[PDB]
């Protein structure tokens, strides 16, 4: 079944795709890399297994801890005695190099796409550029009479239009009069725009960047505000721009700027058939020959005001996200059986793959020579220097020079939150951003304070002392790590997929707490969270929080214990209701279809853009709430079976779960995570998400 090279079993397809695709174009000796993989394998693996019993031992101290008693006082002392809470490093500034400017300078939406699904990867490195009439008219943010229906309205079309030419007045303001009173667009020598009564300029000519077509009618202006760009499409010929009084048929916003292609939270891959697939098409975005004929963009051309030909990038900055330090994949196997480890694997096949996107022979992700790679799930500086390490025994392999390889440290477990700063040091000439979740940190919080009582709710845990205080630790320690003018400071995801007018409405609040990038859902909701960055000028934000530290250990260490009485009976139903209905609503895609990522109607039927983390943490406080009696098994039993059905009502469009629960291997697997969450380690759910979705492709042959 396998290829036997040193001491590694490698699954034949696997061997077939690094070989056959993978290889050719790198200059690298076939036989010499698989040496080099049977070595650092070898090499890496008990440091890798070192650092995962460490997490038990952490763990099983705490526990133990809790039990036996808050003094918050010698709580956090005892931290420090178990090497759990480390010394605070003197101040430092990043020192990596090589980093493309989408990184380093703009600030903007970041897209997150299942590497899978070679659809939305396309989509998403396509979603650098972005129509904000399309975003206006399809989503909710212009209110429907404005109906949206069979056929196009032009009653939401200038409603359409009256915000977008607002958006330009707030955005790139003229001396006098508004956009909403253009009549026509010349380029003097400079920008000039005619006015009814008037015409005007650039109330900051910098502002003024481009234009295609000839300078007296242009065919479009390119205008940039805060290092992101907007092209005015002008078209009087067209329907849109024939009832406009300056012809412009539409806006076009500089969106996208990043993309994560996902390998983790976001993916269903738990066997060799599932990573290749993966790795296929992180292969054809480099190569930049991947399509469905629908293509990558090629680059856009443009004419300084008064010059020559320059071109802008057309595609979104690709990252890749590796799986984090915990599975095994048994893609290969070891002589003796074992499983190797994921994401050591990973960082060799992700690695090799990005190196065809270093070079034209057609399209090119990094211009400066890196590979970006995001890892997330870390716990602590000694997981972030054994990363690193991973990373320069790569490089070697591949024949890169070191730091070649950058990294995104995620910033989502408690471990990694309170030693943030020796965190970031460990891989001071390597980061490249780091980023916080709601989700997983959630999770990790529960599971590692599981023994201490139980839990607030899931709704109640946003606003919590050490979530507020997390937040702005991570912005503040990314900043005194000199940040601004090198690397990402990252924030959420937004997961309301139909919540647009919401969304524009809240998601300001991130640029506004200084974050250089935030995750968005879509290539639609890319584009509106990039109306923000256009508000709020980021850089002048950052420069403002210098120096500022507005989080302390002891806010951080606040664990989300709920009050004594606490809730009523209806209240407690609710809750296990709720999380009973997104494990089995994200489960039943996940173990039957492989499908990672999709929209799952909650409860209150919002359609939610969730991930694996949804399920740690649903989970967790589930497990979290039988520990401590506040329900029972009879309880949970009852819930998970009453949510069931109507999962399956939720799926016209799939195989039923109701009423014959136990046959079914999904809502075995969601009813597991639950009675055995407290044993996961670290709350994770991988180890039984990807033996079930194992089990059922075993139903599948």
């Amino acid at each position: 079944d396998r290829v036997s090279v040193g001491n590694l079993r490698i699954a034949r397809v696997l061997y077939d795709f690094v070989n056959n695709e993978a290889l050719p174009g790198t200059d690298i000796d076939p036989d010499s890399f698989w040496a080099g993989v049977d070595k650092v394998v070898a090499d890496l693996t008990p440091q890798n297994q070192a650092l995962l019993n460490a997490r038990d031992e952490l763990q099983a101290q705490i526990d133990k801890w809790h039990r036996r008693r808050i003094d918050m006082d010698a709580y956090r002392q005892f931290l420090t005695e178990i090497g759990y809470l480390l010394p605070e490093p003197d101040d430092f500034t990043i020192t990596t190099s090589g980093v493309d400017a989408e990184i380093t300078t703009t600030a903007g939406p970041q897209l997150v796409v299942p590497v899978l699904n070679a659809r939305f990867a396309l989509n998403a490195a396509n979603a650098r550029w972005g129509s904000l009439y399309d975003a206006l008219y399809g989503t909710d943010v212009i209110p429907e009479g404005a109906e949206k229906g069979p056929t196009y309205n032009k009653v939401r079309g200038d409603k359409v239009i009256a915000y977008a030419r607002k958006f330009l007045d707030d955005s790139v303001p003229l001396s006098s009069g508004s956009f909403g009173d253009a009549t026509g667009f010349t380029v003097q020598d400079q920008l000039v725009v005619a006015l009814p009564d008037k015409s005007t300029g650039l109330a900051n000519p910098g502002q003024f960047a481009g234009y295609t077509g000839a300078a007296e009618s242009p065919t479009s202006v390119l205008l940039i505000n805060h290092g992101l760009h907007i092209e005015i499409l002008i078209d009087p010929e067209s329907q849109v721009g024939t009832t406009d009084r300056a012809g412009v048929k539409d806006v076009i916003l500089e969106s996208a700027i990043t993309t994560i292609m996902d390998f983790e939270d976001s993916v269903a891959a738990v066997d060799a058939a599932d990573k290749v697939l993966g790795y296929r098409n992180w292969l054809g975005l480099n190569k930049g020959d991947l399509a469905a004929l629908r293509v990558l963009n090629r680059d856009r051309n443009y004419t300084a005001p008064g010059g020559g030909q320059f071109t802008l990038p057309g595609r979104s900055l690709m990252f890749v996200r590796n799986v984090g330090h915990l599975m095994t994949n048994d893609a290969i196997v070891d002589t003796d059986g074992s499983e190797v480890f994921e994401g050591i694997m990973d960082a060799l096949f992700t690695g090799l793959i990005a190196i065809h996107g270093l070079k034209a022979s057609p399209l090119i992700n990094s211009r400066t020579g890196s590979i970006y790679i995001v890892k997330p799930k870390m716990h602590g500086p000694a997981e972030v220097a054994f990363t690193c390490e991973l990373f320069s025994r790569v490089e070697d392999v591949l024949g890169l020079p070191q730091n070649t390889m950058k990294i995104g440290i995620m910033d989502e477990e408690r471990r990694t939150t309170v030693n943030l700063k020796a965190c970031i040091k460990a891989a001071a000439d390597r980061v490249v951003f780091i980023n916080t979740g709601f989700l997983d940190r959630t999770g990790d919080e529960i599971h590692t304070s599981m023994e201490a009582g139980p839990m607030v709710r899931k709704g109640t845990m946003k606003s919590q002392p050490w979530i507020l205080a997390y937040e702005d630790h991570n912005v503040d320690a990314g900043l005194a790590a000199g940040f601004s003018g090198r690397a990402q400071v990252g924030k959420g995801m937004w997961t309301m997929t139909e919540l647009m007018a919401d969304m524009v409405e809240t998601k300001i609040a991130q640029p506004r707490a200084g974050a250089s990038t935030a995750w968005v859902p879509s290539p639609t909701a890319a584009t509106l969270h990039a109306l923000h960055y256009h508000q709020v000028d980021v850089a002048a934000v950052q420069q403002g929080l210098a120096g500022k530290r507005r989080a302390t250990i002891e806010q951080l260490l606040t664990i989300p214990l709920a009050k004594e009485l606490a809730w009523a009976p209806d209240e407690i139903r609710e809750e296990v209701d709720n999380n009973c209905q997104s494990i089995l609503g994200y489960v039943v895609r996940w173990v039957d279809q492989g499908v990672g990522c999709s929209k799952v109607p909650d409860i209150h039927d919002v359609a939610l853009m969730e991930d694996r983390a949804t399920l740690r943490i649903s989970s967790q406080l589930l497990a979290n709430w039988l520990r401590h009696g506040v329900i029972t098994s009879a309880d949970v039993r009852a819930s998970l079976e009453r949510m069931a059905p109507l999962v399956d009502r939720q799926n016209a469009g799939y195989r039923p779960m109701a009423p014959n629960f136990d046959d079914s291997i999904a809502f075995l697997a969601a009813q597991e995570l639950i009675l055995s969450g407290a044993q996961q380690p670290n709350g994770y759910t991988e180890p039984i998400l990807h033996r079930r979705r194992r089990e059922f492709k075993a139903r599948a042959a």
